């Protein structure tokens, strides 16, 4: 019944700076929610199935907001703890959860931060209200943050989506996975190690393995308790998409937002009467909310306009001149070198490693931890470097080094700009 959680997604100017336009970031937050939507719906939470998410409102900040003296997110150097405290200092009683997306390089390889939920005896996590806390601030602890930059390198959407579900996992009351039964990556068995760790793994994840996409036995039990005790206070029943969330969905022609948010002269905002709200205004044939192939003056862009830039294995996206959406770009040949000759292309996305290009698998070298050591599949004894004589027929003695922000040493840390595998664990006292 009450199985869907209404979200509120914000993006600062650094996130807008990376992607360029408001359409591109909206497509990012749409892709991120649809990612965690499929992960949670296909998870059996002790009998509670088909638990989903939905965006109730967005707030896309541009570089123009960086000069706002009342915007506390404008400072370039903001600590990850204070970044989440800024998100918490807002009233989010109208949303089950509230997230803010950024493109900051947090210290110690931190890719996100969120409050941990609990069935009782502890504040935070999913579905908290705005109340006075110990520090004297009226915070809403139903909040979390995510960043798409780590060690001066952007993280792919495959790892970004999992990180989004990781922090939401804490909001659902799941701690980090512990023990061999819930972290197969550190197991002494080749069968369980190939499947990788789970979503709530406390360290680095690649997203190219089986278990990295779904929760563990440890996490499902912990989340099922928070869902049994907390979701009923805030979740809503599955219904039609709401008008005014800034994303065009099924049943609406356009979607700019509400009155204090719609700057689109071609779309009725959500404050208009039923029958015309989220419906295309007369004389207008599209709205920028539908896609990038629509100008601000609400005309279809020409068949020569470039909508999506050329990626590592995703060709240019050219408009068709008849719809506001952009056609899906055709992918490049598979096993093509991407990410500076470090990874190959798997189904149109830069994933895996360069070892797969020649029928090999990634291995941990014997500081050479940020070098790529390949191995024959199922045989760990053949693990040699790319610049070795074994694979001299494929790599020809060249030594491929891992880019900054890549997993290293059996997913225990990340590589930095000085080619060092720095570990991620951080411990602090409890009150
Ligand atoms: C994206 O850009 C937009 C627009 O540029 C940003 O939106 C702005 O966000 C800021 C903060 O989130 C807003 O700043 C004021 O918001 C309220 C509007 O009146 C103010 O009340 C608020 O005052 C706060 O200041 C202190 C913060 O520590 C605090 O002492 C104040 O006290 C109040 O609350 C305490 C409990 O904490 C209570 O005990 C007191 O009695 C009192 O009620 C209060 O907390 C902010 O000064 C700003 O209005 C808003 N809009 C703008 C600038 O147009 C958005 O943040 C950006 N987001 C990102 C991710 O970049
Ligand atoms: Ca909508
Ligand atoms: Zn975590």
């Amino acid at each position: 019944e009450k199985n869907t959680c209404q979200l509120y997604i914000q993006t600062d100017h650094l996130f807008f700076k990376y992607y360029g336009t408001r359409e591109a970031v909206i497509a990012q937050i749409s892709s991120h929610v649809k990612a965690i939507d499929t992960i949670y719906q296909t998870t059996d939470f002790s009998g509670i199935r088909q638990i989903s998410f939905m965006v109730k409102r967005i707030r896309i900040n541009t570089t123009a907001d960086e000069k706002d003296p009342t915007n506390p997110f404008r400072f370039p150097n903001i600590g990850v703890e204070k970044f989440l405290e800024l998100n918490s200092e807002q009233n989010h009683d109208d949303y089950c959860l509230a997230y803010v997306f950024t493109d900051r390089d947090f210290d110690d390889g931190v890719l996100g931060l969120a409050w941990v939920g609990a069935p009782s005896g502890s504040s935070g996590g999913i579905c908290e209200k705005s109340k006075l806390y110990s520090d004297g601030k009226k915070k809403s602890l139903n909040t979390g943050i995510i960043t798409v930059q780590n060690y001066g390198s952007h993280v792919p959407p495959k790892v970004s989506h999992i990180t989004f579900a990781h922090e939401v996992g804490h909001n659902f009351g799941s701690p980090h996975d512990s023990g061999t039964e819930c972290t197969p990556g550190e197991s002494k068995n080749l069968g369980q190690k190939e499947n990788g760790n789970y979503i709530m793994y406390a360290r680095a994840t690649s997203g190219d393995k089986l278990n990295n996409n779904k929760f563990s036995l440890c996490s499902i039990r912990q989340i099922s308790q928070v869902l049994e005790k907390k979701r009923n206070n805030c979740f809503v029943e599955s219904g039609q998409p709401i008008c005014g969330n800034g994303m065009v969905e099924q049943g609406e022609e356009c979607d700019c937002g509400y009155s204090d948010q719609c700057k689109d002269e071609c779309c009725f905002d959500a404050n208009q009467p039923e029958g015309r709200k989220c419906k295309l205004k007369p004389g207008k044939q599209c709205s920028p909310s539908q896609g990038p192939c629509c100008t601000a003056q609400c005309a279809f862009k020409s068949k020569s306009e470039k909508c999506r830039d050329d990626s590592d294995c995703a060709r240019e996206g050219i408009c068709n001149g008849f719809t506001a959406l952009c056609p899906a770009s055709d992918p490049k040949p598979q096993f093509t070198d991407c990410n500076r000759h470090t990874q190959v292309c798997i189904n149109g996305q830069c994933a895996g490693s360069i070892c797969e290009k020649y029928g090999l698998e990634e291995c941990t070298c014997a500081k050479e931890l940020c070098h790529v050591c390949c191995m024959k599949k199922m045989d760990p004894s053949t693990c040699a470097s790319t610049g070795s004589v074994q694979w001299s027929r494929h790599f020809s003695g060249r030594t491929i080094t891992l880019q900054p922000g890549s997993p290293c040493n059996d997913f225990r840390g990340y590589c930095d700009v000085f080619m060092r595998c720095r570990l991620v664990d951080a411990d602090g006292p409890l009150g």
